[PDB]
Parts: C-alpha cells; sequence; structure tokens
C-alpha cells in the first residue's frame, strides 16, 4: 500500500498546544496586539467579524470597529441594502442629534414622563427640549427624569423645566468634542444643545454619546474619524456594480469570498479589482484559500490580503458535498509562509472556538481571525430575541463587547506563553506540540 | 516490538480531504461526469445501484437508467424471477401502451370517473378510450378528466366525449417518438391512440410518457435503444446457468459478486464466462477485490470490469466474522493504479455516505461507485410502505431521482475543487490530505 | 361539616356519556343537522370557528361557511384589520377575476413556466392570458400549462398559444354563473375570458372557480349570495365604534364577547346595538354565560343569541386567575332551558376535543358549538407554516408568541366532527338537531368509567 | 356498609369554582380589597406573609407592608434575632440617613467609584458626602457619579465636587418630610445632608427615600407611622418572655401558632397574653383551627382574630405523620360562620397556589389568606442567592437545607394576587371585601373539571 502513505497529515487547532517559551514579560497589560487587517489597515485588535449574514451587519461592524477591530458586512442582500447598512456604520460615530426628543411648555408631567420612554430608543431618551412650537422649535427650556419626581401628573411641564436661559447652549454646528466636553465639564451638566442664531433646536449633544466616545479608545477608525468596516463581494458579473456602489458609500477594504478561492474568478476579479479606479482607492482581500500555490496566485494577482480556509467553518458543508478541505492550521502555516515574505497579511477565517485557538491562529501565522459561530447570537448580531432567531436559532450570548475583550485576553494570555509581546512575535516565536486522541481530551 | 510497526497504515474516505487545486473551470455547469462502467459500457453519470436485495430491482434499475446511470439486479431470488425483473427492466422504455383503459359509449360520468381511478396506476389514467364493444375495441371517442367536471353523476359518457372522427389518430403501429410528437404537437392533443385499419384499439399513446422520454436525456441506453441493466451471479454450479439465463432476458453486463474475489472460484468463473459464446457476448465485471494484486489477478482472468472492495459496507458483517478487510481510500489507490495502466475500469462498491464521499472515491482513481445504504428506502428501492419494510425496516427517503441528482452536484462540485473539467481528470488531479482525531470532527 | 355538603355539583363533557336509545334510523344520511346560530341565521352544520386570533381570520370564515357553518372574525385587531378580513370574505364566491395573470406574444416559454407557477394564488395559475401591452391589454390567445410541455425554453409565446379567434369569449360583465357554466360547456373549455367592447382584457372566469360554486351546494350564504361571516366586539365605547364598521363592511351578525358577559358592561352593550339602527339590523348574540339567570338577563337586554361558557375554554385562563367558572355540560344544561322557553340558540363554548364532546353539547341543549383548539393549526388557520425535525408546525406572532402543530386542511376536520355528531345522534335515536337536544339522555361516569374509554 | 356514609365530605380549594353572578361593576378599579387582620388592625390588601423561616424575616415584613399588607415575623429564632428583625422592620420608613458614606477632598475619582459602588446598599449609593476627616465630619461638598463621568481616575475629589456652599443643607434633625421635599424642589437637588452648628455631617436625605415614601400610599402603618408587622409565638413557658420582647420591639399583633390550635396549650396561651399588660396591648390572634367549635373556643379565651388551616401547608406534614386535618374550604367555610357571629377576622392559612385560590378563599369567608409557598423564594424572602446551570435558586440554612427556585421582586408577584382576587370579586358581583364574602356562590367540579381548567 505504496499510494496509501504518499499523503501528508494535516492539523486543526485542536491538534496542537502552544509549547510554553521563556517569557520576560512583567506586565500583565504590556503585550501589543495591533496587527494589519490589510497591507494599508491597521487594526489595534486582530478579530474581525464574519461577512455571515447571521453575525454582521450595522450593529455588529459597528461595536468591532469600536472594539478596536472591525467586521466585513455579508453581501446576502441587495446592492443598495449593503450600502444602506454601510452608510449607516459611517454615521454612528456622530456625537450630534439630529430630531432629538421636543415637547411644549404647557403639556404635564405625565405627557413629560411618557415622551421620555418613547419607543425610540433602549432604555429611553435622557431629556427632553422644550420648545416653543413643533414646527418652530425655539428653545425654551430642558426637562430631565429629575424635574418630574416631586410633580404631580398633571403639572405644568413650564414650571419644573431649566429654563433656556439657565442652560449651557451653543451656536456653532461644527464644534469639538474637545470643546463640547469642556461645555459639559464647567456648566456642570449633560446635555448642551445646539441653537441657531435664531434660537431654533438644530441638535442635541448629550453626555452618553460623549462618555461613549471618549470611552472606546483603540477603536478603529478612518482618515475623516468615521469608524473602520469593510464589505463582502462575489466573482460574478453583477458584482463588479455591487463592488463601486460600496467604495461609493465609504467601504475601506472590500472582501472578495468565493468557497473556491484559488480559481480563475477569484483571480480575474482581483486584477478587475485593482485596475479601474473606481475600486483600487480600497484594499482588495481576497479567498478562501488553503495552499501555498493558492497564496502566490493571488498576490500575484494583486491581493492586498488573503482570506484563508477552505471548508473548516460551523458550516462547512463544503467537506460533506464536495470532500474538499485542509485542516486549519495547516492552511494557516502554509499559506502565510508565502503571504508573510511578501508583506501581505492573512485572515484566518474559519474554525475558531475558544480564545486559546485564537492565541493558535496568530501564532501558526495568522495576522487577523475572522470569527463565526463565537459571535453569532450577540446583541448586535442579527435576528430578533432567551434566544436569538433570524431559518436559524441561536441562544443569546450576550453584548460582543466583553466577549470580544475576554477573547483578547485570552491571546494576550497565550502570547505570554509564547513568550511575545507583540502580534509580529507572536506569529515568529510560537512552537507547537501534537496531542493524540487520548491527548486532547484532559 | 519490530513486528508491530512492519503494518501499513490504511486509508478510508473519512480519513482524508481534497486539497483545493486551482480550476480554470469558469462555468456550474461545464465539467464533464462521463466515465466507463467496464470496458466497452459508457456511463453518463458515474452511479451504480448497488445488488442488495434491499435497493435494486426493476424500479431502481429502471430509475438510474434514466437518470444516465445503471443497477446490477441482485441475485437473491430465482433464476426465473431474476430474468422476470430483467425483462421488465427492457419494457420500460416503450411509450406504446398495450392494453389501455377503455369505456361503453352508455355508462355514466360517475363510472368514468371511476375508471379514471382504477386501482391500476398511480394517479389514475389520463383518459379512457370511449370503444364499442369492450372484446371488439372500435374506438368512439376519448373522455378525459376535463370532459367530466360540469356533467352530472348520471349522464351519457357518449355525449361529453370527444368523438372519434374528431381525434388525432394513427394507424402506424411503428410509429416514431419524433412522429408522434409532431401528432400531438399539430392537433393540439396529449393522447394518439392507435388503430387497425378495420377501427380496433391497439394501442396508446399519452403525453405524459412522450414529456418522461424526451426529458431524461443523458439517459443510458443499449443498441437497440432498451435500458441499460446488468446482473450479479455467484460462482456455483448452477450460476453458469443463471448466466446464460440472464443474457438471452437482456443483460447488457455480468457482475460476478463473491465476497472474497481474490479466489479460484473467481478467477475460474471469470474465465468460464469469456470463454462460452453464449456469455462472451456482453462485459464480465468481477469482485470483490482489495490489493494490487488481486486486481492483476482478475484482469488476466480475462475481466472487463473491476468491483472493489472486501468488507467496508453498510452491512460489511465481513470484519466482525472473519476480521478481514481494507480501509477503501487505500483499496481504491492500490487497484485502480493496476486496472488504469490496464485500460479495465472499476467500482469502488462499499463505504458511501455522503456525496463529498464519492468525489473522493473518483479522485482515488475509481471510475463508477456503488451506492447501498444511500439509495434503500427510495421510492424505487424495494420494500413495502413513514418507512419501508421488506427482517429489514429503514425509513423513507424518496424518489431516488433528485437524490442522485444532489449526488452528481456533489461530484460536480468536487472536481472543481480539484480543478478537473472530466472523470479521467479529476482521477489524476486529485491530491488528498489527511485528517486526525479532531480532524473530522469540525 | 354542613355548609360544604349544600353545594351543587357541576359536570363537564368527560362526567356524561350518551345512553343509547332505540334508533328508528336506518339511511345513516336521513340525519339532518342544520340549526341556528342565531334568532334569524339558520346553518347547515352546527359548527362555529371561534373567535381567537389563533383560529378564525379570512381564510378560516371562508372554509367554514363553504362547509356549512360559520366562522366569526376576531377582534384582537385594528378596526380596519376587522373590516378588511370581512371584505376579504365577503367576495370571496365571486367568479370574475380582476387583473388576471397577462403575458406578451414575444416572452419565452421560460418566461412562461415562470408566471404559472408563480404564487399568485396557493398552488399558482392555470393559464395565461396573452395580451399585447400590460397597459392596453388588447387579449390575442391564452396559454396552459400542456402548451408549453414540448418546446424549448426558448420558444415564443405566439408559437405555442391559442390563438383569441379558437377561444370563447364574453363581453358580458354581469355574466351569470349558468351563462358561462354553459359557454364552459359548449365550448369544451376551461376558460372564458370577459372582453370589452374594443378587445381589451376585463376579467376571467376559470373552470376551477365554476365547479367551486356548483360544489359547496351547503355553502352559508347571505341574500346576495355572498358567505356568511361574524365577527366579534367587546362592550367599551370603541366597540361601538368597531360595530358600525363591522356592519357596513357586511357582517352577517355581531358576537358580544367578554370573559363575564351576566353584567352591565355586556347588557349595556347589547342594548345599544339594538337601539341604533346602524347595527340593528343584524342579529346580536352576547356571551359569555353560564347561569339560567345570565341567559334570562341577555335576553331581555335583546339579545338574538347566546355563547355559553364562563370558563372551559382550552387557553382560556378564567379559572386559575379568578377561580370562576361552571362546568360547561351543566353551564348547557342550565342556559339552555331558559334559551329554548324563549326562541334564543345557544353556542356551547369552550373545551371541546373530540365530536363526542360535540354530540354531548347539542344532546345537552345546544344549537350550535364553538371550537378554537381543535382548528387551531389548520391549513386556513392563521399563523405561518415552518419545518422543524421533520415535522410542520404554525406561528402565530402577536396575540391576545407560540407554535401549534400542523393539522392539515379544516374541511376534513369539520366533516369528521358532523359524522361523529350524526353517529352520536343515532345513539339518541334523533333524525334531527333538535331531536338531539329533547331525546338525549346522560348517565354518569366516575374517573374509572373515563379511563375504560 | 353504613358507617362509612355519615362521614361528612370536606372540600378543598379545587373542589370548587365561584358561580358567576351579575356585576353591576363598571370601573374595575372600583373595588375595594381592604379588610381586617384582627379585630383592630386593618390592611389595604388581604394578603399575609406566612411566618415561615423560608418566607417572612425583615426584608418580606417591610415589602408586605409597604404594598399594603403585613408580614408575620417567625420564631424559628432566638427571641434576640425575632427582636432585632422586628426593630429593623420598625425603623425602615425613616428618611434621615445616619452615617452616610463619606470621603475626602485628596482622595482620587478612582477612590470615589470604588466608594459610589460598594454595596452599601443593595445596588449601591448615589453621592458620597466630602468631609475633611472621617472622625471630625465637616461638609464641604458633595459628589455625585455624574461628576466623575469625566476625570481621569488620577483626579482629586476636591476638584469634581459641588462645595457645600453651593449644596442645600438643613440644622433640623427633625425635618418634616414636606419641609425637605421643599428644600429639593424649590433647591433643584436631589439630596439635602443635615448638618450640626458647627457644620459637621449628622443625617442625608436622598431623593429617592422622599420618591419612595410619596409612592406606597397604600402601606400598611401603626400611629407613629411606622410599618404594620407581626410576630409569632408558641405555647411554652418561654413564649411569654418572647411575646413580652416582641410587644417591647414594637410587635403590632401576635400570632400564637401551634398545629393544632382547638388546644388548652393554645387556649391558656391566649388567656395569658390577655391578662397580662406588658402583651395585652396588641391584638392576639390564635391558631391553627378548623372547626366551628375551636372558633368558639378561641374566641372565648379572647382571641382578637383566628388562623384557619390543620393540614393544607405546602410543607406541613401534619396528613402524613398524624392523619388529621380538614379540607381548607370546608375548613373555612365552618369557621368563620362562627367568626363573623363574633366580629374576629379569620386568616386562612394553608394550601393557596393562585389568586383563583385567593378568590375562593375569600368568598367562602375569610378576611385575609396567608401565603407561604407562593412567596418563598422571592427576592425579599430569606436565603442566599447562588446560580446554577444558568438558573437562579436560594438556599436557607437551618430550617424547622433545601433550594427554592427565585421568583423575583415579591411587589409584581403581590399586585397580580390582588388583581386576580379583584377579578375574581368581579364574578361574584362584589365591590367590596365583604361583599365577597356574603355573595359568593360555588359549584363542585368532579376530578374531570378539574382537568378542563
Amino acid at each position: 500500500f505504496n499510494e496509501s502513505a504518499s499523503i501528508p497529515t494535516g492539523l486543526t487547532y485542536d491538534d496542537v498546544l502552544i509549547i510554553p517559551q521563556h517569557s520576560r514579560v512583567t506586565s500583565r497589560k504590556e503585550v501589543n496586539t495591533t496587527t494589519r487587517l490589510s497591507r494599508n489597515v491597521k487594526l489595534s485588535i486582530p478579530i474581525v467579524a464574519s461577512n455571515m449574514d447571521t453575525v454582521c451587519e450595522q450593529r455588529m461592524a459597528v461595536a468591532m470597529a469600536r472594539e478596536g477591530g472591525i467586521g466585513i458586512l455579508h453581501r446576502f442582500c441587495s446592492i443598495e441594502e449593503q450600502c444602506a447598512m454601510l452608510r449607516e456604520v459611517k454615521r454612528a460615530q456622530s456625537f450630534l442629534i439630529e430630531s432629538p426628543r421636543i415637547i411644549l411648555p404647557h403639556e404635564t408631567a405625565r405627557e413629560a414622563w411618557e415622551g421620555l420612554n418613547w419607543k425610540g430608543r433602549v432604555g429611553g431618551v435622557g431629556c427632553l427640549l422644550v420648545v416653543n412650537c413643533k414646527n418652530e422649535r425655539k428653545l425654551l427650556g430642558i426637562i430631565t427624569r429629575h424635574d418630574l419626581k416631586l410633580a404631580d401628573e398633571s403639572t405644568t411641564v413650564e414650571s419644573l423645566m431649566t429654563p433656556v436661559d439657565k442652560m449651557v447652549v451653543s451656536t456653532n454646528t461644527s464644534i469639538s468634542l474637545e470643546e463640547v466636553t469642556h461645555l459639559m465639564r464647567k456648566g456642570r451638566t449633560a446635555n448642551v444643545p445646539i441653537v441657531g442664531q435664531n434660537g431654533q433646536l438644530l441638535y442635541l449633544v448629550t453626555l452618553s454619546d460623549v462618555v461613549k466616545l471618549r470611552k472606546n479608545k483603540q477603536a478603529s477608525l478612518d482618515s475623516r474619524g468615521r469608524l473602520l468596516v469593510g464589505a463582502a463581494v462575489g466573482v460574478k458579473k453583477d458584482d463588479m456594480n455591487r463592488a463601486i456602489r460600496l467604495v461609493e458609500a465609504g467601504a475601506d477594504v472590500l472582501v472578495v469570498d468565493i468557497a473556491h478561492g484559488h480559481s480563475d474568478l477569484c483571480i480575474n476579479m482581483v486584477k478587475r479589482l485593482k485596475g479601474d479606479p473606481r475600486t483600487a482607492s480600497v484594499d482588495i482581500i481576497a479567498g478562501n484559500i488553503a495552499s501555498a500555490e493558492a497564496a502566490e496566485a493571488l498576490i500575484d494577482a494583486g491581493a492586498d490580503g488573503l482570506k484563508i480556509g477552505v471548508g473548516p467553518g460551523s458550516i462547512a458543508i463544503t467537506r460533506l458535498v464536495a470532500g474538499a478541505g485542509v485542516p486549519q492550521l495547516s492552511a494557516v502555516l502554509a499559506c502565510t509562509r508565502v503571504a508573510r515574505r511578501r508583506g501581505v497579511p492573512c485572515i484566518a477565517d474559519g474554525g475558531l472556538r475558544t480564545s486559546g485557538d485564537i492565541s493558535k491562529a496568530i501564532g501558526a501565522g495568522a495576522d487577523t481571525v475572522m470569527l463565526g459561530n463565537m459571535l453569532a447570537g450577540t446583541d448586535e448580531a442579527p435576528g430578533r430575541v432567551k434566544v436569538k432567531i433570524i431559518e436559524g436559532s441561536v441562544a443569546c450570548k450576550g453584548p460582543v463587547g466583553p466577549i470580544v475583550r475576554q477573547l483578547v485576553g485570552g491571546l494576550r494570555s497565550g502570547m505570554s506563553y509564547s513568550g511575545a509581546k507583540s502580534i509580529e512575535e507572536m506569529q515568529r516565536r510560537t512552537r507547537f506540540v501534537r496531542m493524540t486522541g487520548a491527548g486532547l481530551r484532559e
């Protein structure tokens, strides 16, 4: 039986462990996790939310950008709708509020407390702006939840409100975040409305937003201050149309995502996207591939990022229907040896379950990971809501935020076992060891 | 422990995956799946229905021939009965209908609707031929289901019927399919009865059959236009008698099927079958074998097709009772290296569960696959009927048709991962990679 | 402990069986099941589709009236929604199809299979009328699934169609069912389009609709030949609005439906509706009640039918939350004694689980039964069909959300229940619904005797 | 077999339903539920927190009196423990906070988030008063969670605080709720500290406490504005000690609580307490009973309320160990006939599982119901909360140990039960608790009829 032993043994994440190396690290938080998503796109955490229609739309995209990562919006929708999602991601970081909740001076405390829990936002609005007329919108005062805790249901909103003269107002529609933070701190207030010279209520700035924006400090932003976001396209005819309309809406990178990335359809597409001037303005990521040969071919075809993995995913029907694939650790080992030498970063899409699995991916040479099942069912994932249902039905996992922080925590910890202080070090310094059948079960 | 490491490691389908290779394919349907069942028997799809008494009798045999494959009728029955099955398979493609459902002009609409759902065919008959007398059978008219939807239960069939003069009739018992299709199209009708010069109702041709015959266009046919079909025989004394009576009935190939194909009983039999002139008119397939040595021996013994697999089947009691066998991927790898060089095609009988498993078999060198559990319980498999019971009891799987189409779809897709555009390419171009324990469980 | 000995014992359907009596019935369908829903509404079968939002909307009320009973549209919905529902019902016996599936001469046989199987109706359409322009709409021909069975996907429609000169046509937008039946026979065709003096496509009449209206000969109809359907209101100031518009929508009866009908709220609602001309034109059914006294009270208020049952509803939660009710069989025995002496029909609402339960309800005095649980989850019941684990279910979003198991179509179910009931009448020696009411005799079971069934 | 035919049949809550009667009620909250716990104690809602060690201690008795009923502190504890509990209850309506969370000018914003979220109370505190020394305690300012939202962890408190000259202050340690309400309005602040003539921090009053006392307008109060709470004793020589100290602790009623109250032990206990001035100053509730005779016996002994139920308690094991009891509904029907003819209220203790059960109990004659099982495992019930398998439970160590399933907060539960009961009153045609008692009519169910609910 000769032919039956030429066949190499491929390894997946669960086949190996990170051998512990000497660590000079002397600080729980001194490891740096900055990486590169593609050739000209750095990320502060190396986590990418997957372009699966059960994972990443606007909410997911915004959340991960803010945690310092990024999501790639799926393509299983219209072109218009995909850019609809995209255009919303770019507005997400605005601390200005058009159309804030208004109220008239002669309504009662019962109505004030009605409008404070309007079905518009979760938790309600934090205040109401007291205006003279719902079409004029001249600022007369402000009313918070506090101002109503001691008044009768049928009491004049005009009496409880803080009057506009006693308010901190601003007439500068292009006001900084630094300056509005100053006005909030200087006036011991949490609401700075923005008024025209006339007196009109143009915008509202509230301290919730100012706090949430000073918080997410590792956030991955573009040049114009908006949140980074990627979009996924196919290889068909109408897919070049989709790719133009997506860079219009504001895509920062485009990901071409076919099942078999080592194809002519993909190579041709990458060459196309990097060729036309309407789309070469953003980095072009290609996948999925699993061989070293595939890697050279796609970098050659002009690609700025590779996505690694032909069939290892939570929904890799590929191996049951086609019987194709590569165990994902080998696929990363083989594909990063090529793409590293050509300065091309790689996403390790597929097959990740633990944070420890993420250290394994990075140490095998990956620059980022694409997360699948691990994010489906989180608040910001799509699907009605304890369980979430989009067809599909996954249990609720909570907010994406603290799930990715513990995830980065694990990698940070995994890096320390490799004695690495940076993502590049993690890639170069990690040495693996295989386990057997009985080896995983402990 | 020296002797305990000379022993080679054998691989089964679930041990390996198809590594993805560059695919120049630029069309979802451009891969060709034609193959060869034996030396002088081509098939359009490489799927063979197994000679198990729970899988392939006349219904199964006809279905798979029509999908462009073939079944091999089992031998666990009489000789007469086996050719009974066979003689029926060869009549299956006739678009002529002897003894069509007749009715007399003076019966009522209630009786007309009775005879339309006679317990003879599923869904009923599509029409009734109105004749003057049940022994004479002179054509007076035709009555469809439509003609009765507006008539009272006790109404004259003679009034509702379309009269024979207003019908499209033909007097040509040897009429083409092309010509009868023309008469149906030219007369906007779906029934063309065939009458003697006298006036008698000899045959009926109906559009259901004409449609179903223009549909199954990849159908595997013999020279005389009948559907291909194979038969299985043993190696005993009465088995040579069975083999003569089977080529009489119309067998296109004979399969000798012993548990241990690498025997003298089999070699002797193959030599016998290829020797006698009553049986050398059809190709002779031999099995089952699992070693390269076995392959040479049986081609030498005059065989035109090899069946690969000593004990990997869904009911391979072989390994528990005798402890013999070979992991089926190695068995195919080793046995096709020999039989390819001698232009002899191989069936990869045993152990297939997914379509992906089928790509694996083809890529390991097989020319066709023999399907077992995957077809038991389909409509056209034997056994009363939700579950089917023949003793045995399997759940109902539906119609064989759409199960084999998705199956060929998977192989077609599996081929694309190998970068193959034809069965030969799939065999030559596929390169495998092994998975470990943890490697299959993702 | 005497205070506890003067509490009477109420009985429910599982406490009794019908004592068999001498049956002079031979022909198992010389048994009449017609009855009255209210004073001025007769039904062919005594089944009613309960006004629950998991049971009766457009499609259930249609099915139920075609089978010979009636459905009561629920009110857990806006007024506009309840009247829209009622309006769909009131036009489902029309055999004139407005705007039927068109197609133009130069499209392909591929473009035609696409048009025929598109789910315009549940299943699809059976022909496409061939016009020259989707606006002018002059009729040139007709194409049916059969014209396509022998052409490549690339063949034009003009190629395979039957031209208009060889179809049967009419210009009488007011054509009688007879008349069109006639043209379909005489011309041996299944489609008669109705065209304008010009030649434009105005309407299409298909054989299938003609064959429906010729079948369901038991269908519950109003004077204009439309399906009977009721609608439900409550007892708030706005339910008067709701009623008014439901009548203008064409409701045939209103059912005032509160969980405690023996109340001034309920009475005053019934008196309102009777005293307004915009609603007094239709029968007023009031409930729910469960004493003789309540019956007498709502009949005095004006009610044209009573709905019986405080408590026994399947997904009724009255018993647990409030601890109030009356076992249903006792309830029906008490109220209908009152209601028969004044000519007011009763609906026995709640707790029915088998046709034998329906037998017991009618035997105990009732004219009609309301079925919620037994009908929910059918084809024609509301809620979307979704597959899980090789089994089908229905999901009904927004309620008074949950998943009931798919029961198939309601027509066969309703026809067994009527058969079951006809069978039970034969045990009572009853050739009519009224006979069932007067003749039935009950015997009580202990818990043991229930296990024996 | 005659000896077995003269045994009467007692009924329990599942044997009956309330027969609906004519309801003249329109406004679903023109239904009064106030009632009497004993001769000289009225409650707004007829619910009582049973004196079981898995149900009523400090936090349950507070919640129950704020909701408008009362809790009975259990005695499975030392005397000191029972009086400590009662004392915590008697001071939970005080809006003066003694020793509130301090902090000194030179600490960090990190040192302040630490102080605000520390679980002084369940949730934390809302401000930290800024004093210069943890001993002298002169007030300099106030810091709230909002003052911190825009400063690095390393910023001083003096930096972000509001200085005392810009706060609203008072020096009246006797300030009225009105007065402080007034300063909170007029100064648009949520905190009014009370300081000394010097400037030391004496007390702090927060808006939240002011908003509580302005809400719970139904709270059960004593003459000094404190929550009503009862406490339980037994019938041993030392229970006299226990009672004496429980009264000096401020108990509002005592509940003598043995499993067989129709006994000289029980009677003699009731007579004792009435004849000692150190305890006769509060109402004496005696139980448990279950016959008319026992009622008459304890009323004669002096009892100001009776507790009904020998047996039906959830974790009562009387029936199995002793084989004694009376079905609860029969028990209540028997005793309250006696008790109404003498002006003594009754508590129906034991066996309640739904609001409809509460409806049946009041309808059968009772003035108040005791709930053990239904309240155990709530937020305010005793026992520690621990998580297992994605579900929360409570563990109550040392008993009369086990794990009950977390039910949430008791206020919503108590408010449904009252709603449920109000609903049941509407079936009885009852606009008051007494009306419920006089008007309710029962009907019996067989086992079958119970399944139908």
